[PDB]
């Protein structure tokens, strides 16, 4: 195990460099719960009914 | 107390009476809440905001 851990290691600190390169370029790193989404949907709707 | 205690109880009565015709020609009968006013008030902000 601690032969292969070094090696995995770096593996994965390769997929969170991608992973973090994805959230960069398409989400422009935005923070997102679902709390946020539905508050903020709930007052689009409600300026609509206005 | 207890011989006066019929004729306040019916003068009670009559008494929410009145302060219900009051409710009734000066404001509607329009239920308030301290927590309905300040949800109304926020929502038009936002409106305004918008």
């Amino acid at each position: 195990m601690s032969s292969k851990l070094n090696e995995t290691t770096e593996a994965i600190q390769r997929e969170l460099e991608e992973t973090t390169y994805q959230f960069k370029v398409q989400y422009n790193e935005q923070p997102m719960s679902a709390e946020s989404y539905l508050a903020a949907s709930l007052d689009d709707f409600k300026h609509q009914f206005h």
